[PDB]
Parts: C-alpha cells; structure tokens; sequence
C-alpha cells in the first residue's frame, strides 16, 4: 500500500496522461491489458531490448490480480514505482 | 543540484537512456532533440503538448542555450522529472 499512496496523490491530469499512453500500448491486445508482447513493443520502440523473463518480472511486480497482464490500475502503480 | 542525480546513474542506465536518445534524434538536424523531435516522441506516447510547453521542457535543462537538448541535458531532463 506504499505505492497505492502515490497513485492517489496523482492529479486527474497526470492520470489522464498515463491513460493516453496506456491506451496506445494496448492496441492489439486481446483483453485490453498490457501483456509481455505489448510491453516489449513499447520498450523496444524506446530502444530497449528486454527478454521474456525480464518482461514477466516487470509485470509481476504489479500484477495484483495474478492475471499475468497489466491493467490501467496496475499500470499507474508501475509508473509510481519507477522512483 | 540534478547534476548529482546524474552522477548517481549507473553506466547501464545511461546506456539505456542513450538508446532512447538515439532513437529520438534519428533525423535530427544537429543530432539533438528540438521541439520537433520532442513533440514527435510525446505524440507517439499519446500526449499533446503545445509549442509553448515543448519549449519550456527544453529550456528547463538547456544549459547552453541552444534551444535543443543534447544527451547531457537529456539525462538531466530524465532525472529532473522526479
Ligand atoms: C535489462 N533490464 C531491462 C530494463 N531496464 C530498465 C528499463 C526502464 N525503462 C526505460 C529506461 C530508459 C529508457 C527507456 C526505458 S523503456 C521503459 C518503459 C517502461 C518502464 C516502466 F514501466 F517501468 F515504467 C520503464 C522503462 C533495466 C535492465
Ligand atoms: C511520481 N512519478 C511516477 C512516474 N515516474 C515516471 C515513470 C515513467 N517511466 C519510467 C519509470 C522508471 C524508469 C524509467 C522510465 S522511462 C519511461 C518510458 C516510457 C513510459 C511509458 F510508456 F509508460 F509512458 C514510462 C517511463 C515519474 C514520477
Ligand atoms: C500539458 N502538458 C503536457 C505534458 N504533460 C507531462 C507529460 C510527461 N510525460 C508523459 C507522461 C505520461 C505519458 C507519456 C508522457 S511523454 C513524456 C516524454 C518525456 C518526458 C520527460 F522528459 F520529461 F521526462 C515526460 C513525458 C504535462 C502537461
Ligand atoms: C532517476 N530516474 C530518472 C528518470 N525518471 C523517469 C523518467 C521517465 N519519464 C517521465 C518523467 C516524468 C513524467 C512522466 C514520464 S513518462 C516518460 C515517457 C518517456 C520517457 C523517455 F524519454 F525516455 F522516452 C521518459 C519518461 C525516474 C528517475
Ligand atoms: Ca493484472
Ligand atoms: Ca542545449
């Protein structure tokens, strides 16, 4: 619940910005959630080269429903975790 | 100030930001991020910054007054956004 705090401190504008980013990363996604596939595309689009294992790691750190995918709520937590 | 946070960054993190930097200037006139490239990157990530806001973002870290972001200033931009 340490990160749950920082997400509640985010303004509606900040959340709307992340939603716009989230919305573009899920294009193609079957269920409308970031899967390792989508995450890998965003990262590579940003010049990174992650492995399947590293991608599953990033997702697992915020996968609170155990879906193996990131939904917008878990995504806001991913951003806040950065720092 | 921020120069301290940049000195803390590992060589691996800098190389990661560098890889991002290199993709953001692909086609840059002077090999640096100008408002054109900065807006391009942000639009791609679903944002819609104004010309005035893009200039502010550059200026906040433009320590040489070129109106563009070189890699050194880019690492500040990454860090400064804390
Ligand atoms: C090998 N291993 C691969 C990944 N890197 C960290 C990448 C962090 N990251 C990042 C950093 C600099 C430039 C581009 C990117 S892409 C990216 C996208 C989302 C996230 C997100 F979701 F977290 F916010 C973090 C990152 C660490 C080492
Ligand atoms: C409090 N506030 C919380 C969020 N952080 C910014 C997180 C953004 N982010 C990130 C996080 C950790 C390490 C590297 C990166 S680069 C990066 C690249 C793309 C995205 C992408 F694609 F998602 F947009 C998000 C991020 C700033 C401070
Ligand atoms: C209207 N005005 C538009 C811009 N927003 C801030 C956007 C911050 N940002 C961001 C946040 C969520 C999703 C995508 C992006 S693109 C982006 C790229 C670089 C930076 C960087 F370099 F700064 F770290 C910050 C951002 C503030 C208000
Ligand atoms: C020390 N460490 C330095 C970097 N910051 C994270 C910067 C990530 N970032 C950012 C910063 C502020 C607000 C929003 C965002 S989203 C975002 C999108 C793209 C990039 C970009 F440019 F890479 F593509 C960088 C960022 C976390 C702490
Ligand atoms: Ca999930
Ligand atoms: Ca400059």
């Amino acid at each position: 619940d340490i990160y749950k705090a920082a997400v509640e401190q985010l303004t509606e504008e900040q959340k709307n910005e992340f939603k716009a980013a989230f919305d573009i990363f899920v294009l193609g996604a079957e269920d409308g959630s970031i899967s390792t596939k989508e995450l890998g595309k965003v990262m590579r689009m940003l010049g990174q080269n992650p492995t399947p294992e590293e991608l599953q790691e990033m997702i697992d750190e915020v996968d609170e429903d155990g879906s193996g995918t990131v939904d917008f709520d878990e995504f806001l937590v991913m951003m806040v975790r950065s720092m």
